[PDB]
């Protein structure tokens, strides 16, 4: 994700206008490549149209010039592309909202799951270690970009997520859809087997813990739920030629005929259709943000930083619940004590 | 449903132009034999004009054709459509969010419920077989596709989800109403009666297995009331009337009259009408779109795939909590462990 | 309600063109009143003008239909009847979402409330009686169907909700408010006096089944405020004044001038205004729908099947407790066992 | 607020129609006022043209007329006030959730608070007036109402919402904020004194009173919010210029010119803009019954009955805890029993 | 944050019309810098084409301010500009629900945690102080007023959020990542050493606790979140691009030509552009409202008042479980007793 927050803290002249000259993340980089073409297109029609045709024929062009210019209207671009986005706009904040973290978790496991010797250590680390295991099966199977990172479950195990142990056990269950639930299970019995052994002290702290996980695990669902059930492929097939049927509409409607025929709207020639530019900016730079949003899983500048994510959680957690088990700064009176 | 999910990780040139390619679940599908039907329609209406009216016969036509383009615009058809798609793609994803998945419940079901015996293993396995009885009850009575495959309940005692014991229990308690509430009662009765027995030691896991347990009665809800209380019938009647009125309209009114008489914007005959053929393949689309996603437990293409839901949770359930029961790998120091 | 999710459960040829031939819970029903009388008025006006004017009358009276033609638009029909209706449909889902459904509270109340002699039954009969009754006298509130069914209080004693004795201390706790809360109060003071009793044998089934009431309570609360908080008058006003100053004035706007007089736009005489029939159907129908939708607790087609909801909830619940307490069906192996 | 939610139960002939003979939370009061300043300022305008302007001045009139009626779209009044008015909707119904009810709470005061004697009466009491009272406080600073009717603490003294000893402990607690917030730690350290004492049995219902009493806090932290964050004034002066500009440029753009001279638009003289006057009644009551939702704690007709619900909040809370605790209807089998 | 609630309380005449005459917080303060620029550019470019052109010159300026004017509606303006401001009031309202408040905690600390010693003092003191700590941690990185005023963690250990103890022991925990996530830890370690030490009873009220707690940290999430993944950067140069396309265009477009050549809408010279500087206002006004809301924890003045939070917040945790632990009001019968 590219991130201009602490930027934008106070409203300033210009403001977004310091923005404009952004490169990483930006419409230029979604919207060069499809403009160079639209360019060369509407160039090569223009030549084709002033130095190819002739008379008659440059009369024929310039009737259907007036009739596809009179007709652009007929495209409901901004209808169809204005439900489009709100839906993929609507779906990628929701994708955001179920990125699991492990944090609620982490802090009953440090805090609940008792011992200072070696076995202590090593339940806690395993607990925290089925949530993450868990966020990063599904992680893999939603998002290109961490399955490139751990293209098979061994990369897990040199990782650090998976144990030997763990992953034959996995490949010994295996069944023929994703096996991302398996880490729940693992830590619901691992959790009963604690409590039964005397490292959870009463079974109303084994609830919490049991419901943090089945929080992260109903996150993983939606996770799941998103990257399975796209959008409706006829929306993306219809919003995706409505755009495309508008430009290529354009790529002669925009022309700039003979200004000697003085045809209405036609009398100046500009040579550059500054207004035909401009609406692609908007419109396909439109469609190229939801193309960007519509999976934040990927490799794009503004797709969610999933790696970072998955790499920072499982520091975080093997810290919260080994190191900081039962570590505390001293206990002293405050400023303001008295 | 279709995926693509993968496919659009990353925002690149034509992007979505390579779903355009796409048969299965498109807009094609959807579109192609209304369309023809229009298609046959307005060139038989193009050859009466032109080769079976007298003069004035015509002449009368062509009044009718320039009172119809112009008369187009007061068919609110933006305005209905919009506001009864955005209902259906609301609703559509409600209906996904509440398909009930097991996994929470039988992470519980697997550590809490005591015993290795034949004795324990018959109480989980039963227990998740309410929950999943519960969830295909309920999916049979909302979705066409399940009850294709499950026409009678004796269907679902031969697929594993029912006993003959549980058959007949159920048909001594028949009442005019669905019965998918029963298994929940059940399983609040048997989930007692092993607690009371032992098999679950502490009355907070029985607590905690309840609420799993009615959290899924709630989705179950929600998908019984989705299939009960329809979109309104004045608002399919509605959108339906303005699509069908748009577009017999466009019948007569989107005509090439004769160039020869020069009329305002009937300069140039193109005998195929490309913008009238592109407001078809958009608002009919959308309204095809939506049609497909009304009931989405049909058996259309983009529709959730109940059938394989139903197979992998009542799968999956059984597996966690009858085989992954107190069964977990061997618990080694991790990679990051010292 | 008129449902109709099964027969639409696949995009099909005409699709929604099947449901243009239903009459019940139809636009046709909801329009043809008010449409009969616009019918009316329309030829009316048009009589007088061409029979009953003198030419410089008639002069007069086509300058005044052009000016209305011409300024139709100055109404922003669409702008607040779109507004209205996307209020009046979420206030109306709303409204199903706070339906109170005992099934979650009634599995509590069979699993937790032990005993199988004639106090247990009648202690568990009690408990989901004062649910179902709490339900009934907010839905007579909000209901005008089921206060129909039940006007006074004694018709709820000789429908099974209310006991004489309830009857009798419910007259003793009048207020000048709404009393529906009171059974609330009675479930957590019979339940807990059941725990204290023995018959509920831990706090925590106690806390479970308290749980569900309030849940039901705060269902029944949203219930209330949706009838007593009505959608603004100023709104209803409005949209009502928006629509029938558009139809009045398309009375005269939208009537076929003398073709003679070759008037823009006032060539064809067609005697039938079929896009402003249209657009009464679009928009008038469009409010007639939100004034069916507006109460959906009243006896329109549409509206909530209130009356079974009731009398649903009291047998299921009665069952569900009664004869489904600790009977349960033999547990036997499942056909995936081994 | 004017409820008439019983008067639309059913859709019917006119429906709405009976609602625009309704003076109380009518669009007309809200209207008159301004309506009657601009019906002043646009007749001085037509008598200044018509009977003060000389010739030359009349032309340059008129030109300056058709001017402003042709720039009167560059308004963005449509776009500016949806969005104003979908923000004020949504606040206004969000600030109604969030209006707290004690009835969750006083049924678990009047079940688990153990005691017939007068102290368990005394604490029943004081627990939910503790409820009540910091319900109160809240509304008294979010409400012009409560606010009038209790101008100081010592009229909540008065009004038995406070105890003179409460009064003096609050006034010894004085901080500069806003002190809602202490009637829950009263709650908390009282309900924690009981448990101790022996008044409530167990502390699972201690954690239960201190969740409902918490979720009424929440609540009421949504009334201080709504209260204290405006809709950002900048929007509510954008909405204003828009509407007033409108509305003063209509005062010149919409005279009727003199028809001699035959302008395109100005053939027919009215004297009565209707169109204008519909337009101020859409628009003006637009915004009118925005400034009346957007703080709906106030003294208008259609704003929340808040000292009622105050008023009902305690007596309905006093009663429920003292003279219906361990008060329940004999408990005799129902009509259904057997 | 600017607040005016009390005095729109009730519909009044003019209402909004006394909010013009604000400064502070004002669509006057956010424009005039803006205006200013567009002032001087527009009238520049008036000078130049009416004192600086030549005859030919000013006939091809002429030329293009009517193009200029006829191609300013390719703009989509308000269809970008809607889109982006629906999502920035989504994003500023949700921001302002996630800011987290210690109330429901601090009223817990105040009644589970035991003891009027020294030991029980500053036990409940550091359990708040661990919540304020992690709501001021995340407050700084996402909020410019709460950095600068704590620049560094020794500026929060001078100002009673950190002891030294406490910054020593995150200096050691030091990781690559924000550390706002630590306070929980030790909350959840400190208040299970108090659940073993007795200073809490059971670990329901523990279980409470860390609820109440993790609600916090689940609220500084989103906080972190929404600072994290700005609205994507494509957006807002969209939106910025747009604004000021269509004023730069403005720029030549909306100049009055030369009234002697009588252009169609040219016939009229008023030197001021009343409805383009409007538009101006409402639209540059509309993307300045985002540029503030967009980061709302800067220094606007419609900014959130997060410095003021954190104060009141610490303020009223430490009274509140300090001075208010078991300090309660005589319990005296109210006015409504008997
Ligand atoms: C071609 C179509 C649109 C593309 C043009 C986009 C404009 C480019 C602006 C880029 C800003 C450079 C960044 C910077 O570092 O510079 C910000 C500067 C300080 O702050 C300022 O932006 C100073 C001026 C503040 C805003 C200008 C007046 C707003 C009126 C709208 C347009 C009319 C201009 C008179
Ligand atoms: C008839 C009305 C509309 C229907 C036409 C729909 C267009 C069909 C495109 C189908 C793509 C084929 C799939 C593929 O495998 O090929 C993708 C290719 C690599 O990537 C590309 O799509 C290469 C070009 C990238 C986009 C083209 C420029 C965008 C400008 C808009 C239109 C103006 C054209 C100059
Ligand atoms: C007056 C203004 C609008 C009112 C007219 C509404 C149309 C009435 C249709 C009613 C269908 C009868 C029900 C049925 O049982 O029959 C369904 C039939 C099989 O399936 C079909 O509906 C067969 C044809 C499929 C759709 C027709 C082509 C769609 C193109 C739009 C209009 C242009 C027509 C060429
Ligand atoms: C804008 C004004 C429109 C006014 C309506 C015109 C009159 C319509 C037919 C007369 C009313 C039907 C009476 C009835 O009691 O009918 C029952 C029966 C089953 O109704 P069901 O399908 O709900 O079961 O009706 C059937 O024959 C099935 C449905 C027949 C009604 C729908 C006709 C299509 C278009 C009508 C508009 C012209
Ligand atoms: C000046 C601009 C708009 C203002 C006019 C608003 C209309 C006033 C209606 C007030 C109804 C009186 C209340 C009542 O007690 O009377 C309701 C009556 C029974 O039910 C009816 O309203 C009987 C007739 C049902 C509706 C009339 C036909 C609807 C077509 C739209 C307009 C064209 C008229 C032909
Ligand atoms: C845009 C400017 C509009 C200004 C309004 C014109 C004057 C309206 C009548 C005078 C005010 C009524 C005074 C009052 O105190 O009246 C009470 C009474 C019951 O009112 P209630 O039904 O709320 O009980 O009013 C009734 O007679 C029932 C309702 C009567 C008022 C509604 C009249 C319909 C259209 C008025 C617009 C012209
Ligand atoms: C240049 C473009 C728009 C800018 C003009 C904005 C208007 C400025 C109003 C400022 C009010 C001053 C504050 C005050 O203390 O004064 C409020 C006064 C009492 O209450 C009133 O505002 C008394 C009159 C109530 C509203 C006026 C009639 C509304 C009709 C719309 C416009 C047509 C005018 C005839
Ligand atoms: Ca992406
Ligand atoms: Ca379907
Ligand atoms: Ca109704
Ligand atoms: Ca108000
Ligand atoms: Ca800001």
């Amino acid at each position: 994700t590219i991130t201009y927050t602490s930027q934008v803290a106070n409203a300033r002249l210009g403001s977004f206008s310091r923005l404009l000259l952004c490169w990483r993340g930006s419409i230029y980089k979604l919207l060069y490549g499809e403009f160079l073409i639209f360019l060369l297109c509407y160039y090569i029609i223009r030549f084709i149209y002033r130095l190819a045709l002739t008379e008659e024929q440059q009369l024929m062009f310039e009737k259907l010039t007036l009739y596809c210019d009179s007709y652009i209207q007929l495209i409901p671009i901004s209808f169809v592309l204005g439900f489009y986005v709100t839906l993929v706009v609507t779906r990628w904040w929701n994708q955001y909202e179920n990125l699991p973290w492990p944090d609620r978790l982490m802090s009953l496991v440090s805090g609940f799951v008792e011992g200072k010797d070696e076995q202590g250590r090593l339940l806690r680390r395993t607990l925290i270690r089925y949530a993450n295991l868990g966020n990063v099966l599904i992680l893999r199977s939603v998002s290109t970009a961490v399955y490139k990172r751990f293209p098979s479950a061994q990369h897990l195990v040199q990782a650090g997520f998976m144990t030997p142990a763990e992953h034959k056990q996995l490949e010994k269950l295996s069944l023929p859809h994703n096996m991302f639930w398996v880490p729940w299970v693992w830590f619901a019995n691992l959790s009963m087997k604690a409590w039964l052994g005397g490292r959870i002290r009463d079974p109303i702290l084994l609830q919490s813990l049991l419901n943090e996980m089945n929080t992260l695990r109903t996150q993983c669902g939606h996770l799941y739920a998103y990257d399975w059930i796209s959008i409706p492929l006829v929306y993306t097939q219809v919003v995706t030629v409505a755009v495309y049927s508008f430009f290529l509409t354009c790529l002669v409607g925009r022309q700039f005929l003979n200004p000697a025929k003085a045809y209405p709207g036609h009398e100046l020639d500009l040579v550059v259709p500054v207004f035909t530019f401009l609406q692609f900016f908007f419109y396909v730079g439109w469609l190229k943000v939801a193309e960007q949003l519509i999976n934040p899983f990927g490799e794009d500048d503004d797709d969610f930083e999933t790696n970072w994510i998955v790499d920072r959680n499982l520091q975080v957690s093997l810290l919260a619940v080994d190191e900081m088990h039962q570590d505390l700064p001293r206990m002293e009176p405050d400023m303001y004590w008295n």
